[PDB]
């Protein structure tokens, strides 16, 4: 029976499923912990203990309890990041998409969605593996890991609430991949880890940690690095905002013992209510509890180990789109809004960059807006807008990747860059935001495939080359097939730093995707801000 | 006779001389004040004492004593600065070139050479007055003054070398101006006043000190402002390079008198030997004795005295030239030669920055690298040549000119600027120096009106509508006769090229770099 898989921890049953005029085996809300409720809440995860019978897996399971985003009810633009399911502690199981007949043993490719540590879900249409999975012939897994404070509260010290639980969820997922996968078709020394945002910056951190690095061959990172000015947190800050959401419910602050056994008494909906009180600052692409530089899931800090070498030495396949900064932007920026071309004013740019770098002084805002600011025409609207956009992406995702692409490449096995620019022509979000943080993701699922979603044929064609990239990559470690005809995506090199666009039209080679913005960010600044 | 005048000091003989196929009057080196030699050095200008019989002003006087430029023997790019005439202490003299027949109560504009506060003669051949005076109808004046040491060296608090004698000298040639000019058929109350570099340094300067004001009608500033880095330091540093001064020769540092006394016996060629060994730093575009701020000739701060409007408040025209950098990147800069393109190397950008801004810390110096620098072409030698050429002009010359044009503007009575980017056809010195800190006096000047000089017929016609903005306004307050060169506003900042093109206005002159000049480098040195 081909639906009829059995684990090490117990038997499976999936589900046929159509896809584009033929079928393949789903299995998806297979369990690969033990659900972190109650005492087990904010502690490390548990391998889910041998289960008697046959699991039924036909059905997504439930979705991690998180925040969830009201601001425009009934736009599809944003409840499609929405739980889809509902939201409970139980929720850290994991879905399969394997090729009918099943392969022997074929290339795997786990997905971790992103959300800022804070939101997320394995069953998003959008990230449907049925399409890709069956186009490129490939076992794809998709996992889940508790965000927001049930993943990520830390107090350094207590075994309780330790902190990056959420993290060592995606661990623990991959080491079922690593003991199971095999019984669905998949080559555990084969496996591609791959994600987006918070996934991207995942993805990057199992490449750092040394728990991680031998339960998958290679990465792929969309639009996220483990370096991220927002994707983690000092011990210090951890526990100062640990203790600021325990002040937030008249928690006994005495102890971490109280403080921990309080927030464990409180409904998920609680600590959810009060997430966003704990920032240190009013902020933008800022989020609560992210992972924390432990000293145990990370050995020191990032930049030590890229500067050292010090992570999995293999071949990475990474890039950003066109426009990160937008979609943030409009969430809680002044000036910006979803109905109107957000034309910005001085003022509100202003504050936009306040907004922005919230760590940074006076010396340092100032020296972000004359490096964003036309001079000769300072009071334009839409050099205002794109300015901020601009220095949003720039400093939270752009050069945060660049930086870590040149750290690695000096030591890594294969470095290839990509910069996508594609604006979808059903696109439901306004003109001026262009190409938005996380939109590549239904290119890399191959929506554009589907003839009622109303791709265009060149959309459904970019769709089909970037899968294709993907999965032979994921494959061999070159997104290019040998001897092909079609152009080829050059190696980024340390010396020549070549990367190419992502879209419709013929390829087109670059070289050191925005130099000189990311050396403002990453060389210029920090040494401002250092000095005193 | 049109050539034997009565001035109050006594009477002069002029000489009558030959200009564009024409004549007019021209009174040559003509005394202002007494010899400054002896135990005179450092000190004060006194007012010349009368004479008897007729003095002789056929020929100019002698230059005054100064560092000589000898890097190019026998080249005349750089020779053309140098002192033409024997050099000497005594040198505070003026020219006159009136037209002829002898106006009446006309338009007077008075010239001060530049040179750094350190160098600088009103004879040199570019200066040479009679074109302009005929042309324009004006009576031409060109005044000297003490630079290096014997003008600068300053020691705050003593009388003997008090500092900014050579601002006193410039001071004694006008009010010169203001009791003899009619005698020569110049009108005292529409007299205009300009020089260039540290000349219109020194013109903004004199807006600025209260002594001076009542002197003058309006006044124009080429390639220069009172606020220029180069332009003055405080009196804590005029001492300590006056102290730093007799050190080097070996002269008792005991007190003000004993140290005076030592540097008044030395040849002047003694202390311009070791002139530049008192700077405090290796650097570019920095001299030695300039004008000092001692709550004196200047009340304040300059800045102060900008923001609070404590100043002149008349007509200005101002304005700089394309490539100010390039003549002193060329002198102490490395990986620049006059003989070739001067691509410059990654190492060597470096080493030029820091020679730009001596008094940066290290983060500054990235600041202004990075302003400067394009990343997606780092190593590319003609765009590290062209970006120091910017660093050293925006910096020393066009940033601080517009820092004060729109401080003055604000209380001002009439503001036009100008952006002066004609690369001469005849220019001497190499194409990548392009448009010279220096090379629109030659066209202010009318030399370009004289066929031996080989210009071409479009630069003559640049030259007679320079000479013609300049006198005009020096009669009216505005260049312009009732295409327009606009009134620079607060609001606009509207500005006017001038080349052999048709006129072409434009806003905000190099606002970019100036608001990293401006405000930023000073915020970011001050707070680190
Ligand atoms: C598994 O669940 C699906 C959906 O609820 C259902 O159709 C199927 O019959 C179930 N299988 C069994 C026998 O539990
Ligand atoms: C990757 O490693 C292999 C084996 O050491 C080496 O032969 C190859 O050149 C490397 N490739 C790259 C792009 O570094
Ligand atoms: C003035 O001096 C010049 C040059 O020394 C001489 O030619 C001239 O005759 C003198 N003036 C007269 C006429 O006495
Ligand atoms: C100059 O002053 C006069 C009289 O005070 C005034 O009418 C005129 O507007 C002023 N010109 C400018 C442009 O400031
Ligand atoms: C990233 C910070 O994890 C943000 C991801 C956001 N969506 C909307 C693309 C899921
Ligand atoms: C200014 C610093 O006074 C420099 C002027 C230099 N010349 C060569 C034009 C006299
Ligand atoms: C990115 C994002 O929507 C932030 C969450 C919104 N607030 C802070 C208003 C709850
Ligand atoms: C441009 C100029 O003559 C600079 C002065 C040269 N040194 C420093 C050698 C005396
Ligand atoms: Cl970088
Ligand atoms: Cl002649
Ligand atoms: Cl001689
Ligand atoms: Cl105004």
């Amino acid at each position: 029976s081909e639906l009829l898989v059995n684990t090490k921890s117990g038997k499976v049953m999936g589900t046929r499923v159509p896809v584009l005029s033929s079928h393949i085996s789903a299995f998806l809300g297979i369990p690969f912990a033990e659900p972190p409720v109650g005492n087990m809440r904010f502690r490390r995860p548990e391998p889910k203990k041998p289960w008697s019978g046959v699991w039924n897996a036909s059905t997504y399971p439930n979705n991690c309890q998180q925040y969830v985003d009201e601001q425009f009810p009934g736009f599809s633009g944003s409840e499609m990041w929405n739980p889809n399911r509902e939201m409970s502690e139980d929720c850290l199981y994991l879905n399969i998409w394997v090729p009918s007949p099943r392969p022997k043993s074929t290339t795997v490719m786990v997905w971790i969605y992103g959300g800022g540590f804070y939101s997320g879900s394995s069953t998003l249409d959008v990230y449907n593996g049925k399409y890709l999975a069956y186009t490129e012939e490939v076992v794809l897994v998709s996992l889940s890991y508790r965000v927001g404070a049930f993943g990520f509260l830390a107090l350094h010290g207590s075994q309780e609430a330790p902190g990056n639980v959420g993290l060592l969820d995606q661990r623990m997922a991959l080491q079922w991949v690593h003991d199971n996968i095999q019984f669905f078709g998949g080559d555990p020394k084969t496996v591609t880890i791959f994600g987006e945002s918070a996934g991207g910056a995942s993805v990057g951190m199992h490449i750092l940690s040394p728990g991680s690095r031998d339960l998958f061959r290679r990465a792929i990172l969309q639009s996220g690095s483990p370096n991220c000015p927002w994707a983690s947190v000092s011990v210090a800050e951890g526990r100062r905002r640990a203790v600021e959401l325990g002040r937030n419910l008249n928690c006994n602050l005495n102890s971490d013992e109280e403080l921990i056994h309080c927030l464990r008494e409180k409904k998920p909906q609680e600590l959810i209510d009060v997430e966003w009180n704990v920032l240190p600052f009013d902020s933008i692409f800022r989020f609560s509890f992210v992972p924390v530089i432990d000293g145990e899931f990370f050995p020191t800090s990032l930049e030590s180990m890229l500067n050292s070498g010090n992570f999995k030495k293999t071949q990475i396949l990474l890039g950003v789109n066109k426009d990160e900064g937008s979609f943030f932007l409009l969430y809680g920026a002044p000036g910006f809004s979803k109905d109107s071309e957000s034309k910005i004013s001085r003022e509100d740019f202003m504050s936009g960059v306040k907004l922005s770098v919230p760590h940074a002084n006076d010396l340092g805002l100032d020296a972000v807006t004359l490096q964003y600011t036309d001079w000769m025409d300072d009071n334009n609207g839409i050099k205002n807008r794109d300015g901020l956009d601009d220095i949003v992406g720039d400093h939270n995702v752009i050069c945060p990747l660049m930086h870590f692409v040149n750290k690695y490449t000096k030591f890594g096995n294969g470095t290839y860059l990509y910069f996508f620019n594609h604006r979808a022509s059903n696109l439901v979000w306004p003109e001026w935001m262009g190409v938005i943080h996380g939109y590549e993701i239904e290119f890399v699922f191959g929506l554009p495939l589907v003839k009622e979603l109303n791709y265009t044929a060149e959309e459904e064609a970019l769709s089909r080359r970037i899968m294709h990239y993907w999965a032979t990559f994921a494959k061999t470690g070159n997104p290019n097939e040998p001897h092909s005809q079609e152009s080829k995506w050059p190696l980024f090199t340390t010396k020549e730093q070549k990367f190419i666009d992502l879209n419709t039209e013929p390829m087109k080679v670059h070289q050191r995707l925005r130099v000189q913005m990311c050396v403002f960010w990453n060389q210029f600044l920090p040494k401002l801000l250092n000095a005193t």
